[PDB]
Formats: C-alpha cells, sequence, structure tokens
C-alpha cells in the first residue's frame, strides 16, 4: 500500500489532461457596416466605371453586463446581380457601366470577432448554433455630382436581413489575422424601392450600392451563440538550495509519533491522496504525479529494477554469467548470486531484498511503506515542497531512506535472517536460540518463499523475549511483522521497541 | 466490485481527445497558369512587364463513384527576367521585362479538396506522394500593335518532373484552405520559344505570355499518403426531472434485480474497461468515460472525506495537536477514534469513518461497496435513459447515497463487536450467539488495526437464523467472515431470513 | 501478477500522450531593415505628395552557435505623426504636403521568424518572455531630386530603441505564410536631430521617413526568448509468417528453473518495456499502441461478454434467460461425452477465472506472459508497429489447452478444455466417478487452481518418486516453492510437463 505508491509510480511511468472541451454561451451585439467602391471615369464626368460593394472592417467597443468588450466585424456579399444603365454613346449622357444590387438570390456574410475567451485560441469548434434576430437595411441618398445639368440621386431601397446558417472563417487584415465566426444572412425584399431620380428607371427592388448605411454609424443586430471548442487545460494561452532543504528536513528531524506513524503506514495513499493534501496551494496542477515520475524513473532504483528484469530474462533465456558473477547453492538466479566472506555474501544477497520489498514479494511491514509514510508526513507538515522541488526529492528519499535494513525468511519453525550490514543469523521460532546459519538453504528459501522485513530484528527480538516475556501468539505475530501487535506494544510503551523506532526515525531522516 | 472506486481514486491524477489517422487517396490536379501583362503608354510598341501571377482554379471532378469538389492554385518562382528592346524610339518594339521558366526555377502548386482528409488538416507527418511528370507548352500571344506587322510569341516546351511535397495555405477573399504544396522542377526540351518577325529564336525555356496554350487546364494524376492529427469526435466541420425519472427507474428495477447472480457478480474485479465496455449500445463514439466521471468524482463528500482522513493522520503524525484534540475514548488517538457529533453517538460517528475502511483495503469480507457497485452496474446496464453525459455525477451520487445506514463488525478472540451508523451496537460470542455488554475503549483499539467486516449478516438476522435454521460451527465462522461460498449456498437453499435481509439491502440501495 | 499486467492493460484501456508542453530557449540575431515609400506629385518636381513608411521584409541566413540558420524579419511602424512644410503655393517652390516623423507616442513592430524547431509548429504559446538589448537607429541622406535649383538633403535624425512587450503574429506574403513572433519596441528621441539642408527646417527630433537605414545592409540587434508551447510529442509533424518461426526457434532454448523464478514477478508496464531497447518513437508510444489492439481480441471480447451476461443474468430474472444451467441455478459461470463437452465449455470460462484474479496457483497466463517477456527481449525482430498484435497473438495462442481443479473435503475434481475430467482423493490417489452438478456448484463460487501439476504426472510422480503429505498438498495448491524444489531435485516427470508447457507457449 504505502509501497504500492512506489509500485504505482513505476507502473504509471508509461504515462510520462492537456486539452479540454470547453462550452461557451455568451451574448453579442453585431454592429456591421457596408462600404461602396465608386470609380469615376475621366473625360467630362458623366461616365462611372463601377459602383460595387467592398468588404469593410469595423472595430468598436460596447458594454456587456458589467464589462467593456471590444469587437470587430466585417460584412460582405455573395451572389449579387450586376445591372447597368446606358442612355447614350456621347460624353454628355449619364452612364454607369456596371453596378451591383442585392436580391433573394444573394447572401450576406458577416465575420465577427471579440477579445473574449471564446475567440482567444479558437481553431476547432463543433456543436455550433446561434439564435439571431432579423433587421432592416435601408439605403440612403447619393448625389451623383455631374459637371453641369441635373443631379440624379439614387434614393430608396429597403431589404430585411434574416438569420441563416453559421460557420467559421478567417478575417485577414494588414495587422491581425482572426479566426472568426461567419454568420450568414438571407434577404427578403421590402416595400421601399430604390430609384434614380431624374432618370428613366424606378420601381425595382433591392438595395443600392452607393449609400447603404443611410448616414448611420453601423447596422446593429444582437445574437447568442453556443458551441464546444478545444483549448489547452492550462488557461494561459527560484525555489531553494537542496542543502537548505535537507536542513529543513533536519528541522523536521525526529518528532513523528510512533502510534500515529504505524497507523499512517497502513493506508493505500494513492496518487489522489498523496498529491491533493500536500501544502493545499497550487494553481498549475499540471500532472505533478507525472512531474515526479519523470525524475523517479531516471535514478539508481529504477535502473536497478530494470537491470534485475534484464538479468533475469537474459540469463534465463540463453545468457552465460561472467566469471566474476557466481551461483551460490542452487541453480542460477539473480536473486541468488554473489556479485563480489560469508558476511560479504549475505550483505550482497540482502542488497536485492530491497527490490523484493518493492516487487510485491513481501509478507510484512515492507519498510518502503514506513519510508513513504515519513515522506508524506514531511512534505505535508513542510511548506517548501514546490512542484519544481518535489521531483528528485521523492527520489533522494526513496534512495537514502533506511539504507541499512534487514530481512528474514521462515521455513518449518526455523527462521533465517540477513542484513546489508553484513550480519546473518538463524534462530528457532518458539524458543529463540540461534543456529549455525545455513547457506545453500537460506538462499533456496529467500529466492522463492515470501520474505519479511526485520523491524523486530533478532537482536531486538531476543532482548524483548528475554525481558518482556512473550506469548506464542505475540511471538508469531512479531515474526510475521504484524501491525496489530506492533501497535499494541507501542501503546504498552515498550522501551525496547520505542528505541528501535526512534532509530528507524534517525535512519529515515535523510 | 469496489475496484472501480479504488481505481477512480487512484487515477484521479490523470484529470484521449485527438487521434492519429492515416489517409491514402488519389487526386487529379487540374491546374492552370495565368499571365499578368502591363503595356506601357505612348504608341503601343512598348510593353512594361509580362510576368506570372498566382492562378486559382476551383472545380468539381469525378472520383470512382464520388463527386469531389477541388481547388488548385499554381505559381512559379525563381524565373529569369529577360528583356528585349529594338531601340529607344516610341515606334520600336520593346518588352522592358518578361519572365521565362528554366531549370533553376521552381513551380509550386497548392491543392485542396472537400473530402475528409482536408477538412481539419493542420498537422501532418510521413508525408509523401507519387506524382507523374508532365509537359507544358507555350501558347500563341499576338501582340496587338497599332499599325504594321503583328509579332506573335510562339513555342517553348518544358517538362515538369515531380519533386518534394509540403503544406501551404490558399488564401482568398472568401475562404481560407489548409492545403498541400506540391513542388516541381523543370527540364528543358527540344521545342524552343521564339517571337515571329523578330531577331530571337532557338533559346530554351517556357514563355510567360500564354502557357495554357488555350487549354482550359493542365491535368496531372497523383496519389498521396500521410498521417495527420485530428479530434476524435468527427463533428468539427460541415436535470432535476430526468434525474427523478432515473430515480424512479432505479426504484422499479431494484426489485427486478436478482440475488444469486448479484452475489456472483460481486466477486468480480470489474475494472474500468469491464464497467464501461458493456454499455447498452456504446451509444455514439463516447468520450473517455473514466475521465468524465472522475472530474465530478473528485469534488464530493467521499473524496473530500478521504482527503480529510489523510490530512488528519498526517498532521497528527507530524505534531501533537490533532491527536490530542480529537478527544478519543482513550488508550489511543491516531486519527480514527474522533467524535465530532452517548455510546450510540460515538459508535455512529466512528462508523461514518469506517465507511472508508471498505475503500481503503482494510477489509476481509463481502466489502459492501462491492454490492453497491454491482447494483449500480446492473441498473445502468438494464436502463434506457442512462446517457454518457448524465452518467458523470451519477456514478458519484450512487457511491455517496447507497446504503447510508450501514454496520460493521470486528472479531477478537471469540468476541464479536458490532456497530452501526444508525447508532446500534451489539457484542456477542462466535459459536453460541449471546449478547454481552459492549466494550468501548476496546472496540476502538480493535477496529483501528484489526480487519473490519461488513454487517450483511448482522446479529439480528444471524440470531434469527441460528434459532430457526440452526447452523454448524464452520458455516457460522464463514458467515461471520462473510464468505461468498456459504452465502451462495444459503441463497440457493432459499433461506428467507437471508433473502429478506438481501431484499432490505436492495430497498436501501433503491436510491 | 504476470496476469495482473493484462488486468492493468484492461484497466488503463481508457487511456487509449500525444501532445506535450515543451520549453524552448534559443538565442537569435534580429537583423531587420526599414523601408520608405517616396511618392512624388506631378507638375515640375518641387511638390511631394507623401513620404511614408512601408512594411519592410528582409530574408537572410546567419550563423548561430554552430548552426547556420535561415531567418526572415518584417519591420513596421505605428502611430507615427504627420508633419508638413509648404514654401509657397507655386509649382516652383519646394513643398512636402506630408512627411511622417517618429516620436515617443509611436511604436515599432518587428515580426521575426526562423527555420528552427521553435518556429516550425508554433501555434500555441504561454509564459512568453524575452531579453532584448537597446540599439540606436539613425537616418541617412536622402537627396530630393529637383530637376533644377538647389539640392535639399534630408539628413540627421537618431532614435534609441528600447525593448517592450512581445506577442504573436502572422507574416503573410504572396509565397509563404509564417507564424511569427511580434517583437515590439518603444522609442526615445536621441541628441542628433533630423534636418533638411538648404531649407528652413532644423533642430527638430525624430527619425526621417526618407532613408532610415542609413545605407546599411541591416540593423543588427541580438535577443533571447523563452516560452511554453504545445507540440506533437512525435517530433515529425509539420510487410507473422516469420515471427512465429522466430518464436518456435526461441521456444526451447529458454530454460525452466530461471523461467519459473521469473514467472512470479509483477512485471508491470515499466518492467515489461524497460529491457526493450526501443526506438525514440516506440519508447514514447509502445503501451498505448499495444493496448489499442489488445482491446480488440477474442480475449477482451469474451471478458466483456461474460460481464454483459452476468449483468443480464442479474437483471433478466423476471424474464430470466433459460438457455441452460446445470447446478443450483443460472450463474453464467456454468453455461452450456456430454460431461466432457460441458467441462470443456466451463473451462473456456475458467480461463477467465484465471484472468479475473479468482485463482490460487501459477495462473497459466502468468507463465505465458513470462515466456512473452523472455522472448521479446531476445528476438531481434521487434518493432513499434510489430509488437502490437504480437502481444495479442501471444495471449491468445499460448497454452490453448489447459486444465483446472477444485478441492472440496479432500476430494479434487479436475477438468480440461481437452474434454478430460478426473476425480480423485488427495492422500490416496485413486480415481472416482466425476460428480457433475457438484463440480459446477463448487467451481462457480469456491476458488479454482491450475493444472501445472496435472493428475497424470501427479500420479506418475506419486508412484515413482514417493511423495510426502505436505509436499503433495503444496503441489495440489501449486506452490512455487515446492515446484522449484522439485525442479532443482531434477524430477523428469515434472521437467517433461514444463517442457510441454514451453512447447505449447510456441505462437
Ligand atoms: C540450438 O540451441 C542450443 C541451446 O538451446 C544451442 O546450444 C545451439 O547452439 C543452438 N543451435 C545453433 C545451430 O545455434
Amino acid at each position: 500500500m504505502a509501497s504500492l505508491i512506489y509500485r504505482q509510480l513505476l507502473t504509471n511511468s508509461y504515462t510520462v489532461s492537456l486539452w479540454k472541451e470547453m462550452q461557451y454561451n455568451r451574448d453579442i451585439t453585431i454592429r456591421f457596416k457596408f462600404a461602396s467602391s465608386i470609380v469615376k471615369s475621366g473625360g467630362l464626368g458623366y461616365k462611372w466605371s463601377e459602383i460595387s460593394f467592398k468588404p469593410a472592417n469595423y472595430q468598436y467597443t460596447y458594454t456587456r453586463d458589467g464589462e467593456e468588450v471590444t469587437a470587430h466585424t466585417t460584412c460582405s456579399v455573395n451572389g449579387m446581380n450586376d445591372f447597368n444603365f446606358n442612355g447614350g454613346s456621347l460624353p454628355t449622357d449619364f452612364v454607369i457601366s456596371r453596378y451591383e444590387v442585392i436580391k433573394e438570390n444573394s447572401y450576406v456574410y458577416v465575420d465577427y470577432w471579440d477579445d473574449s475567451q471564446a475567440f482567444r485560441n479558437m481553431v476547432y469548434v463543433r456543436s455550433l448554433a446561434a439564435n439571431l434576430n432579423s433587421v432592416i437595411c435601408t439605403g440612403g441618398d447619393y448625389s451623383f455630382a455631374l459637371p453641369v445639368g441635373q443631379w440624379p440621386v439614387m434614393t430608396g431601397g429597403a431589404v430585411s436581413l434574416h438569420s441563416a446558417g453559421v460557420t467559421l472563417s478567417t478575417q485577414f487584415t494588414d495587422f491581425v489575422s482572426l479566426n472568426s465566426l461567419r454568420f450568414r444572412f438571407r434577404l427578403t425584399v421590402e416595400e421601399p424601392s430604390f430609384s434614380i431620380t431624374r432618370t428613366r428607371v424606378s420601381r425595382l427592388y433591392g438595395l443600392p450600392a452607393a449609400n447603404p448605411n443611410n448616414g448611420k454609424e453601423y447596422y446593429e443586430v444582437a445574437g447568442r451563440f453556443s458551441l464546444i471548442s478545444l483549448v489547452p487545460s492550462n488557461d494561459d494561452y527560484l525555489e531553494r538550495q537542496l542543502g537548505e532543504l535537507r536542513e529543513e528536513f533536519n528541522a523536521l528531524s525526529q518528532e513523528i509519533a510512533m502510534s500515529q506513524l504505524i497507523d499512517l503506514a497502513l493506508l493505500p495513499l494513492d496518487m489522489f491522496s498523496m498529491f491533493s493534501g500536500i501544502k493545499s496551494t497550487i494553481d498549475a496542477a499540471k500532472s505533478m504525479a507525472t512531474s515526479v515520475m519523470k525524475k523517479f524513473k531516471k535514478s539508481g532504483l529504477a535502473n536497478s529494477v530494470s537491470t534485475l528484469t534484464d538479468c533475469l530474462s537474459d540469463a534465463a533465456s540463453s545468457i552465460s554469467r561472467g566469471a566474476s558473477i557466481r551461483s551460490v547453492g542452487s541453480s542460477a538466479s539473480c536473486w541468488t548470486d554473489v556479485s563480489t566472506s560469508i558476511s560479504t555474501q549475505t550483505s550482497t544477497i540482502s542488497r536485492r531484498l530491497r527490490l523484493k520489498e518493492m516487487a510485491t514479494q513481501t509478507e510484512g511491514m515492507n519498510f518502503d511503506d514506513i519510508s513513504a509514510a515519513v515522506l508524506k508526513t514531511k512534505i505535508d507538515r513542510s511548506t517548501q515542497i514546490s512542484p519544481n522541488t518535489l521531483p528528485d526529492i521523492v527520489t533522494e528519499a526513496s534512495e537514502k531512506f533506511i539504507p541499512n535494513r534487514a530481512y528474514r525468511v521462515i521455513n518449518n519453525d526455523e527462521v533465517f535472517e540477513a542484513g546489508t550490514d553484513g550480519r546473518f543469523f538463524a534462530y528457532r521460532v518458539e524458543t529463540f536460540d540461534e543456529i549455525p546459519f545455513d547457506v545453500q538453504k537460506f538462499a533456496d528459501l529467500v529466492t522463492d518463499s515470501p520474505v519479511i522485513s526485520a523491524i523486530i530484528d533478532f537482536k531486538t527480538l531476543k532482548n524483548l523475549n528475554d525481558n518482556y516475556g512473550i506469548s506464542r501468539q505475540q511471538a508469531f505475530n512479531l515474526l510475521r511483522s504484524d501491525p496489530r501487535v506492533l501497535r499494541e506494544f507501542i501503546n504498552q510503551d515498550n522501551p525496547i521497541i520505542r528505541n528501535r523506532i526512534e532509530q528507524l526515525i534517525m535512519q529515515c531522516r535523510l
């Protein structure tokens, strides 16, 4: 459990979240404006080349419900009809070679954009739809300034714009390029017609392309849109000296309670519990489990685990082991090997039981459990545990917490111990009395059978059985490293155990 | 079946969308050049420039049974600027500058279609195409001079060979297209271009006056294979009354649920996949349901209480203020024996913390939340109104409001101590069930460390059964330990004192 | 454990990453240039209609710290003031209707772009910052080409460019479109003023809009930028016929003692994909690649279908699916010589009991996964597109026939997918009629065990290599300790069975 957090870091290292589907629902005030292109031919001044529409950019600033919002609109037309009027071939007759008009068969496009969060990084959009209201575009009065004679005026023209389909588009300009929202509008001819006064043309529906605004600042229409777009999870599109952080640990040296520590080290403190409560203040939250894992699977522990896996696989499959490497006792196995007297051999064989402890081949208190409990106590009670600094501190912890530990194995009422400090014992279960430590049997048992972690190691167990005379059940449970009886003793206030626990603390400090 | 709860809590850190798709498609690029003439003033013998322009062409051509709308845009770069002046007079034929295509120059062609490969193509890798080489021959452009003979530029042939491919963007006044950029190199051929009635001929290249030769387009076939990045949901181009209805559906299917098969299902490690693959129809290409449910799951009473238990063991182990403050019954306070709010009160307050022993792996028996999850799975699989959009926060409301009033027990040397959130507490013996005074300050020290077991077989029904349907020692031990073997044995032997308890639990998981 | 890896694959199926937040910090040499637009009115040539600025593109190639980098810089100005100077209403007096001048109120924009990686796919950016140094920009000598008269020369003018905020922009052209970075610069007038000679204008500050480059090839200013952008993790965005034979060549070369030592380890995803000397792309996407095919197979579909049938057997009861049930009642764990047929059919779901964590012994799929991890670290032919569906063909075709047992009151009931059943007592091996309709009621709920030590070899062993009570109980329970102890005692009646298991783990 408390070592299952390490096993989980390992397992989920492959993951070493970023996007989010955000829904947006906001009201808008589309204020657009037509624009006309007027090219007058030379000569006397009686001949006009074209009278057409021009896409017109228009940036404005209106008031939302307690916010001031800048916006930017661009109106355009498609499918307009090209009419013309030629009354004579002489330089003194009024002629307009080709002018554009809008009718049913045409459509009116309006690109819209704001500075809001919806259009900040909008490149992908689905579930798009909008409810727009209909308006009325009325043309104005443009006086064709002829040199001499009369002055025809194109006056009138009304047309109702009704909502239509919506899409995306891009407003291109010489400064900014904007991924914008394209509203379509259909046209219904109204009663006011446009007619050129003092001319033989009148009673023709449409809108004139000389003064469509009719001296207005804009044409206003309000709307609402609802869509779902893609945006990065992070809505935005010195820390310490490690010596001094070690001194912060030395300030949190020793004062973990023992009942509380043993109760804390019996909880599956999974990723959520382990990275939620720690220091209760961070904005980013950008997968800090991944941020610590990317440094966790770069260290000696992880490389040694992978080396164990590869020596097992290779040597099993076909590979011979170098003359320095030797098989002690039974058939070859990384678990049973003298890397390279008996003290040395047993320490070397114990250096892999640390990996057994974090390969789910344990039976008891699983020392890495207590190491992780201490870690979760320290990074909780502390404050300089910044997400940049927790990576490689979890690894310094996992690699420098409780280096000198000890293990044991049980076989038919006969226990065989071992430790990385070069110590090796063999002792009976019922009546503790040492035995000649049996090599070629300790290896054969520890290779396969479940191993136990010697928090109650044979020295302390002897001292305890001697002074605090022990019952059979208590002895069996201490051998099996049972937290129930361990905490019953810690509440019985047994100094022979409190000393061992304070020594574990002084060894798990750093 | 609480493995779903455990894995949700564990993988809540992850809180998929995009997808790598391969597209291998044929194309018929029907492209076209366009020339830009500018004729100087004076008489009409003087030409300012004769150059190229980016030339767009949109059309609609037939695929193998599909009508595909397409869009091409051709252009040339690195062309050579030749000139030719017959003199300095207003009447002499002069072309101050004209562009010609040679080997050193390159031809660019942007291509786009209305198929699926191009709708949201913004990132691409493994890009490659198999294009064939073509030939391009010059046209016949008759320079209109005011008076006299009529020179005509005629000839020129250059072969276009396929080359590297990349991306580009075809801008217009109406649309903007994320397009594919085919590049082409040039190699001279035998037909050379020359102006009739003029002292120039037998020089290689392709003129820029009229490349199309009057052809409506030049056509070249190809195929392209690539790998692009796109959103999963292909839709990026082109609750009180409902929850009450679902409550009613649960409170009408609860009794239609069975007991034997439910106990059979409650021994299954139903992982995320096992729970979210067997949806009724996998309705339409749903999102990551684990993330969808978790982003609601980790805001609730359950998860916040887990975090509180965590932090109250943490601070308590860090400094002695919290342990000393929680005011336990006595003889330890790690965090668990805390009374926020007599015996009844303490026991209920402690059992509301024992609610986490189930999803803390501190159990040994039937693990009641397993039954809750199983009933949830059964109902959301046999229901019709359950949507993937409303299942988030329903997987949380169920976990939070299933079996609010529940009971737990602890065994210690042939002495069994029960307790419940409803404020009940019974102490008794294992073999000969006989009530006994309940021992506070011992029940707490035992439930802290010793494994805790669920009260599906609680003392009341246990004693009714021991009287009517009197039981043997091994079966009684296994009922205490809540074994599925003996439980299913009784459920197949049709014991109504267990069937009624199970139906009660069902009426409590009704929601 | 070695089956827990399959259960974990199934669990993490929801993850079936691609993007990443990368930090780029690179040095750059901003070599920009101004450009002016001199428009001359008609008449004689003394009257100037306008002298404005123009967006000035410049494309070049410069040397970074061991790199040769191609770059592109676009200079522009904004908020420049418009001054005028008229010497008379005649066509023969030197007049400039409008000329643009620079002061504090104005700003200078510079769009910058390179061919490096930082600019290849820059579409999203955050935490943008930059360190730029200030420079001085001065105007040259633009001689107004008067047909006749004096020669006015606009000369002088200097301005100090101080850094300002940075943003994004897009440089558009008739050839290329570049997602570029917009460096903005504020201006402070310097001591040298701009003045037109042989003309009544002097001792006025700013930068002349006529010749701001001063005849230079560029204005060089160094800089550095830092950002955090989104990028595809795959850093490139901008053919079984012989595999089976390799497996069957590697099958028996593998040993047995060390294989059993390795088949007890929870070789989770890290441990399973660490010893693979993968490619730069496989190490990034291996797990999801194999998972997207692992949840497409008969194994996954059968698991999901058992789950669907358990849900439907708990719900349907009022209309309960009455297909068949031998035993107490419908379970969907027992859904069906007739006896041999039923047993094989039940064993095709005891494989799911195996990969559902409801076993006690060596859990044959675990041995299969151990063989897999021992073969795919040796096989030379392993590749990113290749391991996916090899993991699945392995999981599907390793040990097709496999047997199981259930113990009840010292009476073992066996079963096998090969249509064989054996009932027998633990202490005294002697067969018994196989009790169907009880074997099912027991295998349904009681734990099951695997047939690594199956009855045939078990009896051969109890005959030849006389066996003790505890050793026999542990061999029934399928204990790896006693298993490895026999394998080290060199018992051919177990070595042969293990070799058979290998040869079935063949692919
Ligand atoms: C066949 O395998 C054995 C061990 O399994 C090995 O010693 C031998 O060299 C192999 N044969 C060849 C030709 O390599």
